[PDB]
């Protein structure tokens, strides 16, 4: 019975929903309740969208948030998830003056690659990975959450006429107007998050589509047909883009050893077709000495 649960506090704000911590007034059980408003007051959610969401209840992995229940009405979609206390953004901020320790960076990266390898094998993308979307617990786990699946599945989410989007983790093929996404978009985002854990600063904090593109280009070099065959045929490519030279990855994430820099370079490959897959990245030598430390969380 999903009304013995009462809202305790607002957890966060997604791109189309607000999330609450909800507590069972008799058992104490706590869940995360995501409420997504729709663009309609009467028409509800299409059955085909509910079909696709509901299948994810039975596709489970330790590094993906668990979807517990799907509830829909004439004007709202509610998704009930397992609750975790903290996220990677908050943990980064607490660790910012010192740095998340390397063994924990490596463990979190490995786990997130395991989660992506799973969803990608089931033909599901995340599409909007950001540190605030990665949930952590006292036991050393990290989990993919806040998947960007509402529009992909046809949920008629409310349109926000003045929406402010964070573009910092967006793959360059999206910014250049690619008509079809691939699983490689999530590897790019995760590479950006990897670099952010190491350097304690977002890698490409752009403030518009062109500023995001130009920040990538000023670091990795303006892409051309040599490094990204097909780039000049992307819908938003402009031959008039300024031509910046590529910076060495030794300058991009300096403290990182050559094993880590090599993996990062494969995660940030311009061509999505040659960007490393999550499954291949799990075999990279950077992970030879991976362990599972626990963070010190102050809850
Ligand atoms: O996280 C969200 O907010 C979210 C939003 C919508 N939506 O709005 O349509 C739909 C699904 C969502 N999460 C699914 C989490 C999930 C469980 N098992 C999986 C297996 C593979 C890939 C993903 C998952």
């Amino acid at each position: 019975f999903m009304e013995n649960f009462q809202k305790v506090e607002k957890i966060g704000e997604g791109t189309y929903g607000v999330v609450y911590k909800a507590r069972n007034k008799l058992t104490g059980e706590v869940v995360a309740l995501k409420k997504i408003r729709l663009d309609t007051e009467t028409e509800g959610v299409p059955s085909t969208a509910i079909r696709e969401i509901s299948l994810l209840k039975e596709l489970n992995h330790p590094n993906i948030v668990k979807l517990l229940d799907v509830i829909h009405t004439e004007n709202k979609l509610y998704l009930v998830f397992e609750f975790l206390h903290q996220d990677l953004k908050k943990f980064m901020d607490a660790s910012a003056l010192t740095g998340i320790p390397l063994p924990l960076i490596k463990s979190y990266l490995f786990q997130l690659l395991q989660g992506l390898a799973f969803c990608h094998s089931h033909r599901v993308l995340h599409r909007d990975l950001k540190p605030q979307n990665l949930l952590i617990n006292t036991e050393g786990a990290i989990k993919l959450a806040d998947f960007g699946l509402a529009r992909a599945f046809g949920v008629p989410v409310r349109t926000y006429t003045h929406e402010v989007v964070t573009l910092w983790y967006r793959a360059p093929e999206i910014l250049l107007g690619c008509k079809y996404y691939s699983t490689a978009v999530d590897i790019w985002s995760l590479g950006c998050i990897f670099a952010e854990m190491v350097t304690r600063r977002a890698l490409f904090p752009g403030d518009s589509e062109i500023d995001q593109l130009f920040r990538i280009f000023r670091t990795l070099g303006t892409p051309d047909e040599v490094v990204w065959p097909g780039v000049t045929s992307m819908p938003d490519y402009k031959p008039s883009f300024p031509k910046w030279a590529r910076q060495d990855f030794s300058k991009v994430v300096p403290p990182l050893d050559e094993d880590g820099r090599s993996l990062l370079s494969q995660m940030l490959h311009y061509d999505p077709n040659k960007r490393i897959s999550a499954k291949a990245a799990l075999a990279h030598p950077f992970f030879q000495d991976v362990t599972k430390p626990v963070p010190h969380l102050r809850l």
